[PDB]
């Protein structure tokens, strides 16, 4: 996971094309998506909407470069300003990237108020990128041992824990930063007690919070950003994946106290980074999410989709709870069942699920999901679970 | 920086703002835009794939990134390929490869020996290879274990390399630090001295690779074969995507790179334009179209050298060249002047103006930027 996949790792399934909630393979099978390619497409395959969205921007520019402006970018970053409630927007390629951004942005407000050397606090049993800043950022010793030395000045608290995390704390703390949901260890969303926590010490000790939203974010929670739910505002938040709906596109933002002391004399004040392609797609995202009302369809959904995978935990003793936050839910199994089995099976059944944690199923599916579906995957996933 | 034009779109060489005004595309975008702007078969092969599927995960095959994949092991002459979003990704995943590579050797943290007037990338691994004290100092402490030796310089090589050097890393041809080729018998002494001591020789390829050189990848020019190397910008010409490749020796001393379903990043989108490049560049003949015309380019800049006192030198390969300007002219201001002339030109180095037109470049076109930049230089 912290560098190149091998054989073992990946399906053997050849994708080729792709229409609503439905991925389709070379052999033409048809199955339900209820991954969405890892929490990025949202609006599920060949959106009509989206696609001549992309498809308009294609004949028109691709590439600037940072040293012209270009209005997709504006209105790009205009939108997720809006919808992160921060103020100042950075495109990146990818959500590693986006990390990076976040680390050195952390890095720089410190070392402007004379604190060199920022040290960060992340929380065991994350994950947050491949590229060696953000690799610096997992507690696993094995995602990192090969690459070591890393960034120093990390250290690793308990997630939920608020204690642990004062604990570490110092004069030097420059950023304590949380995905809004966990994942690697299983999926695991922070308590709205424990986001309120942090938010107030990170007031008091002017240490900057950084909500990392890029698993959870773009509506995956029933709202635009999980730290929503919180009711708490984040200085900095990463985001990715389905900003771009399939598009690679990553960004961090900024809240005003960040940005009056760690951008420099020289600052246009203006959006940095993206292109005119992803930042088009970006627009369309939201809005389209607007238009079909997708956040409504999550919380409208959401409760069928818990109740549905309840219902599965009650039929089979060997799937143990269940936790998530919207369309982000995650199922532990009894070591008696190997999770790879059950999502071969469930491939099998034409239904397409992926795993976390020791051995938990992840559900992922499209935002644009129907009632329908989850009744689809319900009786897949059951049959599944059945001959186990 | 930021120049105040709104680019709008573009046709060929040509750019236009939001107020309609035609530019001569001088720059591709930072050396993106190979095939410059709205080329009608590359557009075509690129929403022929939006039609079809943007995004899988690396969890699932797709006939486009094996073919993109098998395109440029090809036009590298490298074994394997492993795609990301970006040329600072590219660098990173190369940095931890080889890192990888000499720990499975017995040699913990590996380190890295990069080059003065270098520059990577911004992700934290990569701007740990970069030379200047200032592009990191807020955000110390960064990776441990780079030291900078002199481009084109050997002896300074010898002296920096120690047990735990793992690899060396260069750009082919030094460009936002001042265009500087690396000489062909530099080349091969760092190929020479990675072999004797089993160190990996990095090709970092982001600005000068894909057909600017007048081959695939300026390294060729050296006649030498680095065991990483990394790609971008042109790679997609405007989509974003970037490339790490190794070499077989690397592939089969790691389990994950030599093991031949393995992948790193990709997407279908990106890999079709991929593809598409490849295609293209071989229907189109666009690397004999810079061999063709880089010598009169670099006639047409010799010619502005003679003509004005404050240009003093031109460097360059293929279609990447650059012209130092004297203290006593700010490069900025000649870049304004000849945004007012409708072209566009960008800098680097200390003072000077750096040239990266679209490999699609017509004779016609040099002369364009000619009377447009003389005329600039006129008014100084
Ligand atoms: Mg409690
Ligand atoms: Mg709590
Ligand atoms: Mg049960
Ligand atoms: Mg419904």
């Amino acid at each position: 996971q912290s560098h190149i996949i091998p054989t073992y790792k990946r399906f053997d399934i050849v994708l080729e094309k792709g229409q609503g909630v439905y991925l389709f393979d070379d052999k033409a099978k048809k199955y339900l998506d209820f991954s969405s390619g890892i929490g990025v497409c949202a609006l599920g395959y060949n959106h009509a909407k989206f696609n001549a969205k992309i498809k308009a921007q294609v004949d028109k520019l691709l590439h600037t470069s940072n040293l012209y402006y270009n209005e997709n970018i504006a209105a790009a970053a205009k939108n997720l300003a809006k919808a992160s409630a921060l103020e100042r927007v950075f495109f990146t390629n990818s959500g590693t990237e986006s990390i990076e951004g976040a680390m050195k942005t952390a890095r720089k407000y410190a070392f402007n108020k004379g604190v060199k050397g920022g040290q960060f606090i992340a929380f065991k049993h994350s994950f947050h990128g491949r590229t060696l800043g953000a690799l610096s950022l997992t507690a696993n010793e094995k995602y990192q041992k090969p690459f070591k030395p890393l960034i120093s000045g990390v250290k690793f608290a308990k997630y939920n824990d608020i204690s642990s995390v004062e604990k570490l704390v110092n004069e030097k703390t420059c950023a304590i930063i949380l995905e809004s949901v966990q994942g690697e260890g299983g999926i695991n969303p922070a308590n709205k007690d424990f986001y309120k926590a942090l938010r107030k010490l990170c007031d008091e000790k002017d240490i900057l919070l950084i909500a990392d939203e890029i698993q959870c974010g773009m509506g995956r929670s029933g709202k635009f950003f999980a730290y929503e739910h919180a009711q708490i505002l984040p200085d900095i938040m990463t985001s990715a994946k389905a900003l771009g709906c399939g598009l690679s596109v990553g960004a961090f933002v900024i809240n005003q106290k960040v940005a009056s002391n760690s951008l420099e004399a020289g600052d246009h004040g203006s959006t940095y980074g993206g292109n005119p392609l992803v930042c088009a797609g970006v627009n369309a995202v939201f809005e389209i999410f607007k238009e079909e009302k997708i956040l409504e369809n999550v919380n409208k959904l959401t409760p069928y989709l818990e109740q549905s995978l309840d219902e599965l935990i009650n039929e089979f003793d060997f799937c143990k709870k269940r936790k998530g936050l919207g369309f982000m839910q995650g199922l532990s199994l009894d070591k008696s069942v190997k999770v790879a089995k059950v999502i071969q099976k469930c491939q099998e059944n034409a239904l397409l699920l992926i795993s976390c944690g020791e051995n938990d199923l992840r559900f992922l599916p499209p935002l644009i999901l129907q009632k329908e579906h989850i009744d689809e995957m319900s009786e897949k996933l059951r049959k599944a679970l059945k001959s186990f």
